[PDB]
């Protein structure tokens, strides 16, 4: 709140040995993927207050240690992005441009429908980070590669588990009418 | 379809109050949600103004401030927990959108670019200070109403937020072991 | 160093004053036992993998703590065995011939039956246990016959908790239809 | 024990945007592999329990450390085969057919002969876990690759240690006769 | 050193509602363990702090986890036979008149001959053990009979990891002459 | 609070293969044991919180231990009693009728009037225990038969420690005149 | 030099309050301040009293009492750490001196010398009686001025205190198992 | 707060066959000592409140870690002065007679006031205890000179620490006037 | 394998560069030192058996730490004898004839004169480490001077305790008639 | 025993199939890496130790950090090499002509110096741990590739935090003269 | 790597009251014991991931702890040394210089010459420490010759442990033919 001494959207030094023209891409990425996982944090710890219902105490923890685990990657992709000369993105209206999905809307859904909004927001993740490790691949960055290959395995580890949750098997089929 | 078609079913409807298991009336948890909404949002702009902080803090005495940063927005995350849990088992609904945050906090987010370290910090003492302010409302309104669980709630929150604020004054000071051989302003 | 030491059906010497009329039938019984636990630890651990559904949170990690507990059964016993100068069998044949309950088939079944057929195959081992502490008393090995009923309580707890899951009771009873 | 929602042998659906063209092959590798270690994990648990001899105190540790690593593996490659929609291996007689390696015959061996039988596992399993993550790598899939190098690391490290007891050093070499 | 209150070899009374002519023989028996595992305490003791040579690291780690475990066992037995009613004994002169088996005589032996050593004490108190047990199950002391077993089973597997250190194998038969 | 589903003094079904015969005296048992720990918890519950004097301290700590003891039985027994297909009690009635022992009255006891009350208490239990385990032992239920073992041998402990705080020894009669 | 010249120079001196960071009037933080170096004096005058019964407690119950004064003394430790970073947040200067400590201390500490236990235990308990009743007047002071966080961080050491204060009570308890077998006065 | 049964000043009886000639001189320093380090403790708590600035986190820690520490100091003095029959100082009055550095005034001064203020002290208490130590040796009081070793060494370990704040030497260096 | 290799009462090497004019007298007073210690192990032991009365809780309590931190005496002491080439002392016998006090009597004493019979103990002990401490410091060995100085502080320490125990002061005087 | 095994600049038998000539350069190189962090290590401690002034707290803690780090780098290197059959450096003269930076010449730098020195030597290390990645991703050694991508993105990490340590801004330039 | 602020070989000030009478000979005898323990770190590294054969899972743990201890050893020395004002070695050169034992030159030796070696170094360090500890005696150290007291038992006891390996005994003798 007073003056800057280095401006978003440009990429500065880094002590890595990286020309700019890796860094300055490789850091554009990062701020993409570190806005949609600050929606998808937000996103999760939102289902993990409201979820209901007969099925909420699974949901309940499953979310809060999804967005714990969201929370790391930011903090990953935050220290690694400023180390290479980036200013990581950090403001309402940013975050909201740089997303790579759109968040649930204000007011509480179906626990379905939220497990579904989770599914596609990690969807839209994983197609991100895989094209920004290729990229980062290809221009030489090994460090943020491997970053990202990790931050994957995870990512997909959710997307697995949110789709083992919209499965249509329950124990209840053995005494309910089924549709 | 017709744009006013509902995609996607809600269920609660932002901005209103539904019922809760704890046999407080509506009158008391309708400004109670509002009050948990401001505070919050205010929270989530703080977290991240503070982990913003953690990331790109650098200079002479970055290792402490680096490390102070990462415990106070840890420190707010839980915050942000206790209230969001209590503001839906009151019957409100919580926000979640960037814009709804935005438009709920009780202080501005510092602006994108990277400012000094005591710009940092007193832009982060100036955030905790909004807070202690609407808080102290909230409790005061909590108290009124009968909500005690509330008020005791947010005294827990109002002791850590004020400690943090202390914390912020002491890095301002204007003292350091090294006027003893350099150039005072 | 290539040749066979101890063939496997034999029971050789032992440190604990145990006759070899008693050794050979209760290392020959420890082998059925073991084989039994290899087969539903694989198939604890299957259901684990693939369980999916609206209350796959909560069997995803039942079945992870069982076959861990049923690993440590495995652990017991084959230490045991092999003590009492018993030779513990190993080989995917072997195991197949001596189990005491057939594993389920490849493929995927829906939760209820796979926990139907967990609870099958903790009543078929319950059946063997209790046979096998008899003879152990009977034979007078009190070690084994101890260990064996400490073995049985935990697998009559994991019997309690299977048939809970598939008791005809749900939360959803209250807003889907029943039948 | 029933109705068969999906078939062993078929790939299904993923929610982690890899075309069946990628999960076929690689969930059919992932079969392989924890088959194989399965077949390991067996192995290296037998020979925890009937090593002897004056080095067993440090043989029966290392072999409980390496199923249990082995078993860390096992869970990784299921869970992930899971995920891409592959149905998971679980029977004694498709896990013998899909071992890459001979498991070691039913009896007792050498504790020479037992640490050569590991070694010529771990070393036929190190040259699957190498073709399927070239694999990986040549159809785009990350996770997959990345997951393989971890696994790989460790299952070189094993072979290592496996190698070190082989040695033919000894500090009995200063007062016993040399062949 | 002044006035007894009570006196040794004299059974007093109890506070579980057992006839002296049950806690007279139990509480006797119980002095006669708890004086065999003092013996066997100082024994593994020694070997634990003289033991050297080739394998002497093991050796010593395990002459220690075993003199902790006996440890244990006194513990138990010493606080059973005095709830009982009873009174342990302590002195080296009752100790050495009550123990089921000689110590070893002052000096250092081989690292075979402790292991055999301890291997044969051990054996002697399995084989009181044993009687001990029968005879608080045939007087009606579960109790008694219970924590028998729990301590012959660990018995038990401390000769089994004896019986292991003296079996004729070793890694160096690949290179050095056998006898 | 309005359809019961079962009936309390029915025995339903269990899944570890016991006859009805066995399991409806063995369920009717463990609730006698259950209510009477449920009172001795209070008891000792109430001891804790009220217990003063020169020694209060260490009686505090004690009353404490034990009452968790306590509930650790209570709830090894309800799981039991339940997994076995019994409806465990639950109602202030009703362990009032079933406990094998009248609670102390209200109002504040001197701490040995305390101490005698609690081992008066468990010592009904460890008769009724024994009883029960006796029960057990005869209709071929030993899961049962073995928890109750473990549960004795904790009881004549609190029995032992109970009569060890009663002694009639102090530090204090080297200095105070004795009765 | 001249006996007035500064050598050290001040800061901040004591008694006075300077600036605070959560927007607390020094009609607020003077009387709160002021109150906080009674407690803290108070508490360090007892933290020397219970570590001083903990080294020389004897008999035949010290082993209890003895681990119940260390754990007391840590106790009070603690509030005396809550209390010191408080009263510096406020803008107060925290007192540290022997001399100062024991002007403001609300209970005078026992003499020097050895008395017996249950001498030392009631005079434990008389200190925190007093401190009991600074703390509930320094409470509802807080409350009445509006120091949320004050009023707050005192009853959570009002109820520690009395707590201990129960402990106490009960060793003076005219009770013990001995009585069975010996003569009672 | 009555009747004394011990005298501030006199020393008394102790246990571990120590002359009172020996033992008085001795609990005399002690006492010297514990007023000292309580008179630390004291001021390095100070510190800790009242320290700020821009290095105030760091020195925050060091001043915590260091009466922490100084704490410990004093809990061993005064546990081994009573042992050895003294009797141990406590009152304001008397901490302040026999302190071995005058404590910093009330008020905040500047940081590095406060750091020269805690080395002059640590360096008085250093001085006392190598008398004391010295004392302690030619007396024939092992335990004493031994304590106070232990004592010297992490008290001169934290004037090195203390000695380090006080350099002139910072990382502003590089870019702030030096005076 | 089965003759003596190292006699009782020698010294044989050092790998520390120390004297056998050194190691011979140190390590024959070790052994003093360790028959003393087992001999107050097996008393302190007793104590925490048989301890009953007003006090018990805590005496119990007090004795098992006593005795654990023995043992922990006896283990140093042993691995430092035989580093320096002695041979430690393990029969009943050769304890008996070394321990530097008389074991208290079988049989049941009060509290306060098993705390007394301890407080002897260790007395006796102190005497023989000052003694062995000043020969170690005499002869050059520092490292067992050390060693005995530690152990010392801690011996003198529970000395310190004991006396405690017997102080003629007790809650109870306010309301017992006292002498 | 006394002559050598394997000669330092040659390669040996592998246990992981992989040719010599990949295992020779792999080696080789590690050897360079090993050397470097040697020097770091050895150059961070010194720091660690000497650092001093008015940031040195945290220093002090981030230089003891780096070096631990390091030391874990220089484990999993040294581990891996010569499990490839390599034989790795160990002797003064070795590291020093193999380190690819020059370690700080002995004397006191300041800060800022030592901050300096440390970053150009991890930029060193960077170098060289890309060009070896990079070789071992082209020989096929995808083990090696890992391991170095894993350390590599620890290493660039503390060049990141040198570098910040370095950056012109402080808290004091809020009043004290700047240039 | 420019601008020294304090050159190796000089001693500066301190702040523990000590004359440089004092702290030249002691901080020169530090730097000595520093380089040493350095080689001996370097080396029991080495033999870490070297050691192999039939012994070698006990050897490589034992060596690593070794090396560990020697590091904790090195990071009092040197915060020591430079607490006194003296100025420690680091570089490679320097480090060869000062070393009171020569290295093991490069390449691979047996199990046996590796523990030989690290004996030799063992038993040269335990010299130089004494000789040191006497220093400190003699010139009023205190702290110094305590710490080199603790650090020379710790380095006994590894030579201690070395010897053991060395011993010509083994449980192979039972079955091998001995020299």
């Amino acid at each position: 709140t007073q003056t800057l001494l280095r401006n978003f959207g440009n990429v500065y030094d880094n002590p890595v040995l990286l020309d700019r023209s890796v860094t300055a891409p490789v850091t554009e990425g990062f701020n993409v993927v570190l806005a949609s996982f600050q929606a998808l944090y937000l996103q999760y710890q939102k289902h993990h207050f409201v979820v209901e219902g007969s099925e909420f105490y699974s949901l309940h923890e499953f979310f809060n240690e999804s967005y714990n685990q969201v929370q790391d990657h930011i903090h990953e992709i935050g220290e690694r992005l400023d180390g290479l000369g980036g200013v990581p993105v950090a403001t309402f209206s940013k975050l909201a441009e740089l997303t790579c999905f759109e968040q649930e809307s204000e007011g509480v859904y179906s626990s379905r429908q939220m497990v579904e909004n989770d599914l596609a927001a990690e969807q839209a993740i994983i197609g991100v980070i895989r094209r920004q490790a290729a990229q980062a691949e290809s221009l030489g960055d090994r460090g943020t590669r491997y970053l990202y290959e990790k931050i994957l395995l995870k990512t997909e580890e959710r997307a697995y588990h949110l789709s083992h949750f919209l499965a249509k098997d329950s124990l209840t089929l053995g005494f309910v009418q089924a549709a």
